[PDB]
């Protein structure tokens, strides 16, 4: 049989319509099918898969069978064994699914795009058995494995099939098809983090000196010199010198190095106007300093919406907010601009001047905490980050019981001690503010035990204390009870509540580091993505960066490249041969495997003993 | 043998040594301070620094220990933890300190208590040093206090806090508090756990490697201690001017029988290697499915030929 000659697309549609009507996939033909002929031969057509696989894969898929609005049912598929493995991927047939899939030309991607569709679908699955084993899919290990085997045979051609466009997939990169599929342990595999090494370290070697790097950073005219090592590949002289500074000062270790170092100068900044220069009103007037903070903060403004909403020339204006959104550092970065924004409103006015500076005290406060994720990108502190995300939630469990035990004796304590007491505020302190200092160590008896308590002269009148001329008269009438519920409480919270909960931080830091550091590689790689379209000027020099590429575009990368034919194809021909290897491999180990021999042993034992027994009747009867 | 520059290099590549020559130094420039009158405070400064870098050279004269140099090993090995735990506090720290600094004085111009209302009083946070009552309004001692800015630089009187938005700021000490005190406290507790148990084998074995180098030093060194070694060092330079357990070289025929012995030993070693390849479980059953076939096509073969017989 040849596929190639076999699969028409007419049998393809054929095999699309004959599903058992028992999988996702059927119902998921049959709300596409309702829909189009509300919107108004074969039971479905190829529209309704196209706009199944456009539900799991948006963009990957187009294309495929809408140009031709449905292709000739009498031409051969031109990637039948990509149509077959997506057919046998969306309905959950992973034998078939891996028959075609070593079948292909382009295992890699279609590996991702397998990856993802299970991992679409175990979402939509209703029985458990059948999503479990959409959840257990494996096919992101066969793209690791076989990425595994191409990158050991050439380490070269491997990063090329990294970040060539595929042709079996829209022009998509296997970079970009791992991140829509959102391959975590893809990302994680040693040649994706070397080629987002080099990335990183642009035109100078990757094993250069951070010592040395800082160096040149810190006195520029030492990137002539030797000091720093380079990759290979009076005008002429011009040309090899602005080509050496463009070198050094466009890679994105050094565009991260200034950005560290001018946002440590802008919290400096900050910090000086707020503590040292703050000025009353327009009617004296901000102070400059406070003026070039304004400017920074609006260079730092234009920075995250060029970065966020500037960058994707075919991408949807409500898709990118929500894509922002997403995200819980842009969160934090909307907070800080609404702060800033609104503490300059209210310090623009004489009536609103003080609640003015408590805003941009806490607008320095979420900057400063900014600062953490600025840092993200770092080999060990980025993993720490995401390993704190992860302990939040034993926080919450501890903060759960605390916050009972601390109600109960906080209000109990509070009617035993001051039942006379009307103010509300005090109330509430004693009630919550009191217990919750309990756990660090602030135990204050000289309000709770009337042996330790102070005779200064105070007042059992409501209106003296509502006036607060004297405090009140602590009841003391029942105080073994207020100390033995102390005894208790400080036992309960500062005991058994703060040890477990260094136990569990003890225990869920063991079981998370690892993946953790797996969501750190895969963050990493869209981190360094991220320096492609950045300008290498910092604030508040981004400006110009700014300035200068508006009126470019007015007035008129390493990754995801597009090869000439000949190297295309040899790169595919050396991955194909590389999946063969890989595959021969698997079966090899597989067929001199313990388990293996042993069912050859006694299968051909078993066997023997028939032949040896009839050949023992043959010479009975001789 | 060895290069003056080379030994220098090695002397400078060790830590310890480094430390040696800090104390040195901090001697030596206490000691100057210490002959003048204008520098004698500065010297007794120095010369107390110096103390302190002595005593704790103490910890590395006893790294030969058995039980001890592994644990000065695995500290070592979690300082990196400790910076993990810094960078984390100093980032919240900064925040919070400057932000209550900028809620509590706005008014105060002096620059040593900007810096110390700023990062001192939210380290001294992490050891349960809480001071409420320059934090706290309703806990605010009501001394007289100036809010005039020539009065709080002159220092006649302490600046008044402002208590504007105080909510705010008791709000913002509850937080940090939770965070610091307990998030990032019990974090390195934990890290510092997995770091001890995932690291006490190769310190044990860092440790063996070190105190080959500590014994071997023993060797060249003289048997009277400090400040009688001086008549060590002059005997010896006398001696020379004048005029080992390891490392030995063996007659011919002791050498001889030496090497015959080792090679005899690594044949030992082969021959038992191959043994107990030769009989583990994968060989014999890759043995018995090779002879197995080989049997049965000889065995199809002889009733190929009786079913021709
Ligand atoms: C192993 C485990 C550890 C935990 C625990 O269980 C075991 O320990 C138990 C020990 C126990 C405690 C043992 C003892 C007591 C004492 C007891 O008093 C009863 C009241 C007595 C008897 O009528 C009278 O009171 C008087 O009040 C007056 C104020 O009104 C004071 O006048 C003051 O006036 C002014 C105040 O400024 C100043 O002039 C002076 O300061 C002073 O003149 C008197 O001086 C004082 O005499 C109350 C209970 C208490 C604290 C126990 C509580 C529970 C424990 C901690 C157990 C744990 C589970
Ligand atoms: C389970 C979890 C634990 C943590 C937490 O969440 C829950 O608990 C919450 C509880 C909450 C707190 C609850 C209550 C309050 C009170 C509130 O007051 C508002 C201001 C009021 C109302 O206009 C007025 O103020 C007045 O100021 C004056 C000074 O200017 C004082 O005069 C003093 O003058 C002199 C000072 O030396 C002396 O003569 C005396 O000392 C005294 O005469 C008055 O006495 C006092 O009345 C501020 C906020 C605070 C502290 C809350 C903070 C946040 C919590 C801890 C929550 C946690 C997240
Ligand atoms: C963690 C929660 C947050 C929300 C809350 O409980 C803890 O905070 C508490 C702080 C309280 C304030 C504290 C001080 C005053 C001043 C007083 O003149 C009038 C009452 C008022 C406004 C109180 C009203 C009730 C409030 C918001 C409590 C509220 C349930
Ligand atoms: C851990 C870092 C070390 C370096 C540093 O920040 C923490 O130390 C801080 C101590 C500060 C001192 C403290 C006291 C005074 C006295 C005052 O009359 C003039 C200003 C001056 C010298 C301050 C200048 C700025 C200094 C060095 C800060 C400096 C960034
Ligand atoms: C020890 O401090 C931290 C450790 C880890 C994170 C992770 N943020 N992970 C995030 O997604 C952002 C975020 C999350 C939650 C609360 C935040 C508050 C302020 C600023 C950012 C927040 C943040 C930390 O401080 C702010
Ligand atoms: C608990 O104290 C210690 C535990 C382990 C060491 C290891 N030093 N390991 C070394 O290589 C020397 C060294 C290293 C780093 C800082 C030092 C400061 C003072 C003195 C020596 C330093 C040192 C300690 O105190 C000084
Ligand atoms: C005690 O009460 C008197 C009023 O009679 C008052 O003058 C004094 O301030 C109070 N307490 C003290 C000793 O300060
Ligand atoms: C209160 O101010 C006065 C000046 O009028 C001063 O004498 C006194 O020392 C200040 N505080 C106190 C009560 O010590
Ligand atoms: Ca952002
Ligand atoms: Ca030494």
């Amino acid at each position: 049989v040849n596929i190639k000659q076999f699969l028409t697309y007419g049998r393809l549609q054929e095999l699309y319509c004959s599903v058992s009507e028992k999988n996702l996939l059927h119902t998921l033909l049959l709300k596409k099918n309702q829909e189009r002929q509300a919107q108004l031969k074969f039971r479905f057509t190829f529209h309704e898969v196209s706009k199944v696989l456009k539900d799991f894969l948006d963009d990957t898929c187009k294309g495929f069978y809408q140009k031709l609005n449905l292709p000739d049912m009498d031409r051969r598929c031109e990637h039948p064994w990509r149509d077959l493995f997506l057919w046998a991927i969306l309905q959950n047939r992973q034998e078939m699914a891996n028959y075609f899939w070593a079948m292909g030309p382009e295992a890699v991607a279609a590996a991702l795009v397998g990856c993802k569709i299970m991992k679409e679908m175990a979402h939509l699955a209703t029985e458990a058995e059948s999503a479990r084993s959409m959840k257990n899919a494996k096919y992101e290990q066969f793209a690791m494995d076989l990425f595994s085997e191409c990158y050991s045979n050439s380490e070269d051609r491997a990063y090329s099939l990294l970040v060539r466009k595929t042709c079996c997939w829209s022009k998509a990169t296997v970079l970009n098809i791992a991140t829509l599929a959102e391959a975590k342990c893809f990302f994680a595999h040693d040649g994706v983090q070397a080629l987002l090494t080099k990335v990183w370290w642009g035109a100078m070697r990757t094993d250069t000196s951070i010592s040395r790097l800082v160096l040149t950073f810190f006195i520029p005219p030492l990137v002539w010199t030797s000091l720093i090592k380079f990759n290979p590949e009076s005008a002429t002289f011009i040309r090899v010198v602005l080509r050496r500074w463009n070198r050094f000062w466009s890679a994105p270790v050094t565009v991260f190095m200034g950005n560290v170092i001018m946002y440590f100068a802008f919290l400096i900044l900050f910090s000086y106007v707020l503590l040292l220069d703050f000025r009353p009103p327009p009617p004296y007037g901000p102070s400059a300093a406070e003026i070039i903070l304004y400017f920074w903060v609006f260079t730092l403004v234009l920075e995250e919406i060029r970065q966020s909403f500037f960058t994707d020339e075919d991408m949807s204006i409500l898709k990118k907010m929500k894509l922002y959104v997403e995200d819980n550092w842009n969160k934090c970065d909307m907070v800080a601009i609404s702060l800033f924004v609104v503490g300059l409103s209210c310090r623009m006015a004489m009536s609103t001047y003080e609640a003015g500076r408590t805003v941009l005290a806490l607008d320095f406060m979420v900057f400063t905490l900014r600062l953490i994720h600025i840092f993200a990108i770092h080999k060990q502190l980025g993993p720490k980050i995401i390993i704190v995300e992860r302990m939040i939630k034993d926080v919450f469990f501890f903060l759960f019981f605390l916050s009972v035990w601390l109600i109960a004796y906080g209000v109990t304590t509070q009617a035993l001690l001051h039942p006379n007491d009307p103010r509300i505020d005090w109330v509430f302190r004693r009630a919550l503010y009191r217990p919750y200092l309990h756990i660090f160590g602030q135990i204050p008896l000289e309000e709770i035990d009337a042996a330790k308590m102070p005779d200064d002269n105070c007042t059992t009148d409501v209106q003296e204390i509502i006036l607060g001329t004297l405090p009140p008269c602590p009841n003391i009438y029942a105080n073994w009870l207020v100390i033995l519920l102390l005894v208790i409480y400080l036992l309960v919270t500062n005991v058994l509540l703060l040890n477990l909960l260094i136990a569990m931080f003890s225990y869920t830091f063991q079981v998370v580091q690892e993946n953790a550091d797996i969501f750190w590689k895969f963050q990493r790689y869209n981190l360094i993505v991220e320096y492609h379209s950045r300008p290498a000027l910092a604030p508040p020099f981004i400006i110009i960066s700014h300035i200068t590429q508006a009126l470019l575009s007015f007035i008129k990368d390493l990754l995801e490249r597009e090869l000439p034919s000949g190297l295309d194809q040899k790169l595919m021909t050396w991955e194909t041969v590389q999946k063969e290897n890989y595959l021969a491999k698997l079966e090899h180990e597989h067929r001199e495997s313990s388990g293996e021999r042993l069912r050859y042993t006694s299968s051909k034992v078993q066997t023997l003993l028939r032949m040896v027994g009839g050949f023992k009747d043959q010479e009975k009867r001789m």
